[PDB]
């Protein structure tokens, strides 16, 4: 993969020896030793483990058993036993009664319709556990090591050939604030959806721990009473609208092996790997400056931020340069760059870059002089 | 305590020395250096002092002083000043109004009834500030320090003797995600809830400020009416369905002391502590390899975890290796963070997280390791 | 400004060597090598830029085109087209029906009013991402370079000369959690508000997406019905009752600029450094001895804790030792208490426990002392 620089690792006269990185995914970083195999860590996964179904949300429901009781004036109030039951949506109403309808005098009569309501169609919303954020982390000599991970637990113990014991302290730090979010599971497809944006739904819902449903008058329409009958109608299919407004939102991927995992987009973990006393050797890289390529144009992560793909023919491994400024003079840097240590191993090698571009409009800038690439990008 | 090892400190050739620990209640980490006396840093507490009252959730209800106002038809709309009173639960409809009851003509007739409504039994629901988290660390040298924490406030300096000053920055982590949770109080007891949970209840409530209380009609119902009648009737006390459903969640004690304070059971401190330049000592743990027995067997943590207790009867100062596995591969994670038996036949704390499903716990090496059959839901 | 001590750096045989502070706005740090210019770091800047609006709250209402339909007994339920319409305010009810109205025969006759709903002035609740929260680190040597740092994006690198390149690695943490909180813009002011408060508010609101204002009942009045009209009066301005309750709330400032940025004033920024091997230099404080004073007298942050600032007449460069007592029982939020100078202020916060307490400030006849009360 990459290899570390100097200031990354720091070698004490006592006690161990200490390398800080950063691994992303798709990322690897390898650390070398004289006399010893070179050791190769990547960030393999950052994924979640069944979050909990928080709520149901109904887009599609369908009404039966219609039942209606109706009274004349003077006979009381009207009533129907599945007034009591839950499942049920119901309308308390009065009609005109007279000697056409039945009635010996003319006057409002009470008059109470039932429907038992069903979802045909429902979303799911599962609110994800913070601590419980799960990455996996492997180190190979060149024996593979797999360390799971945990927010939780940080620490894990490994031990290698050579290099003996060693202890990691990791931080996950994630792309996208779950404590503003949502994850939204329509069919076979998944989102990460606002919360408040899931809550303002003017549709009928049902909580996790599945009571009944609730505020189903969304999609249930009681027409105006005739002199003993209700008309009582559910509402269209709503997925048309709900996929339309879903549109504006960031797919979330089922992992492949398991298919109950949700594997996170982006974001890194930051790591400290302790080693007892070992001398290590850091290389450094030297800035490109010529001949880079947009193998893939900068897109949308759906996050707010921005990702490219360069190819460095020319000439070394360097570190890539990205800056983004509202001029082509390139005078201030107005963005920040998520990806760390944007590098070439070798030449004619692509490489991920991620950018945090300003609000409004932006130009991309990598590289320097006459051979530098710039892209325009427009951020809402 | 337990003894640091060689990688868990750094000393520079110029400027100072870093050890690197992380903390978990329960459990001690010891410092030492060569004629100079060995220092011990423990995690005391982690707590949580006058979490803010976000809402209480009325489970038993009282009505008292039921009104009543009528009207013959032709004559309006019936009201009550108690209708404009906070305090109240109201309802509206119309009765049967005829010769019988006193009325000149036969039709719907406006009535009115007013119940002032009273919460015998409340819920109370308080919101984790987790920036305002607190834990408290002591250091003793073989002179005690106790040096109180902050997740805003990590950093914090103190001085020891011999060993000078030295500044910790500390992190923590929580066991539970207070994000998604509320600490929820009835009567003497208090749990942790998830927040939907206790928004999806549908019973009265009421805001933290005070205001008044909200969605009465859980617990009130209205007859119909009669003549010139109206029965009220408050619902039966919903303690029962309450404390059913928090069997499912985990009891929060609060302090043998401050008692205003929340103690979190879980969740750890992972600390740097900077000294001047000195050169200390690590010690090294080999793999435990004889003869133990489960003290107390894996139980549920109530935060996703299982935890166990585990007697060592042969190894001396060893290292517990811990799996968890479907040949074994483990599938599952570590909670805990260096599980060691400093000397034979005392206990040690694990705390594992299993995968979803059926899973088998297995603890130490060759025939001696110990095994556990576990089910996930 | 002020140097870093001994242990805060750590040079290795062979690697780099390590810098570890924490900065906190209005403050700098700085680092020394021999034959090396000093160099400067400090935190500038913690803002959020552009937190999506989750929803807007209606404290004035206006009602216009009051319309109403009426029928007699024996003719059916009233309607309006009106109804249909989101923007309306609608009820429906009875009114006695008569000879005296034009109905042939005594009853009960269905009437409905519709009035259009506008929100004259109106709250905003943005809610804030706490990955995107921004921070800027400034490092000068005795050329500025100015680093824009992100929750996500932790590592950034720099190169300066004569230190070659470094690598920052950061961590922010904030004195008020955003995971409760909303950000209330009223007109020109914003503050920072709880989220069940502002979510308890009976009054109308409209969600982050936009569509149709809710609940506007909160708002509206409606008289009870005459023989063919009913009155719908809009409810007075609410101005007053939200602002009275947001006086017990702490104010954000907007910045200057750009000004779709909100600057978060507090928390600090907990960084690690890394350099190439060199060696630094690192001083001693001594704890300040004696005579000190109070330039700000203590005063409460609004997000729990207290802030002074004292002036130390004699200690030179010295540690500030600062306690809160019934052995301080209070926790010290501010890093490096230290004063660079004399005559020179410097801020002290301090979050004490609750009830009443002495806070305590130096040492000998020299120490100050304070009583402060929180509730």
């Amino acid at each position: 993969c990459i290899g570390i620089t100097d200031r990354d690792f720091i070698e004490g006269v006592h006690g161990g020896t200490w390398v800080s990185a950063t691994l992303e995914q798709d990322k690897c970083v390898t650390v070398m030793a004289p006399d010893k195999p070179s050791l190769d860590i990547s960030l393999e996964t950052v994924a979640i483990d069944r979050p909990a179904e928080v709520r149901k949300v109904c887009y599609n429901a369908v009404l039966t058993h219609v039942k209606i009781n109706d009274k004349c004036p003077s006979t009381g109030e009207a009533h129907l036993a599945e007034e009591n039951e839950g499942d049920n949506a119901c309308k308390r109403t009065y009609s005109d009664r007279g000697w056409g309808n039945g009635c010996g005098l003319f006057g409002k009569g009470s008059i109470v319709a039932c429907a038992k309501f069903t979802c045909a169609k429902s979303m799911s919303l599962f609110e994800v556990d913070q601590t419980k954020i799960q990455y996996v982390i492997r180190a190979q000599l060149h024996d593979i090591k797999t360390l799971k991970f945990d927010a939780l637990s940080g620490s894990q113990e490994v031990e290698f050939i050579g290099y003996g014991k060693a202890t990691l302290e990791c931080q996950v730090q994630t792309a996208v604030d779950f404590g503003n979010s949502y994850i939204a599971e329509m069919e076979t497809e998944s989102w990460i959806v606002d919360r408040q944006w899931a809550q303002d739904l003017t549709l009928p819902w049902q909580s996790g721990s599945g009571g009944v449903w609730r505020e189903m008058h969304h999609l249930v329409e009681f027409e105006p009473p005739h002199a003993a009958t209700i008309r009582v109608l559910a509402l269209g299919n709503q997925e048309g609208s709900l996929k339309t407004a879903l549109t504006g939102a960031m797919r979330v991927t089922k992992d492949t092996n398991d298919n109950n995992l949700y594997k996170l987009h982006g974001g890194h973990v930051s790591c400290r790997v302790k080693l007892s006393a070992l001398t290590l050797k850091g290389t450094s890289y030297k800035i490109c400056t010529d001949k880079m390529f947009f193998v893939k144009n900068p897109t949308d992560t759906g996050h707010g931020t921005v990702v490219m793909q360069v190819k460095v023919s020319k000439g070394a491994p360097c570190r890539i340069p990205v800056i983004v400024a509202d001029d082509l003079t390139a005078a201030i840097n107005k963005g920040i760059l998520v990806t760390v240590n944007p590098i070439a191993s070798t030449n004619d090698d692509e490489v991920l870059i991620e950018v945090n571009p300003p609000f409004g409009d932006s130009y991309i800038i990598v590289g320097r002089g006459d051979s530098r690439l710039t892209y325009q990008w427009h951020k809402e």
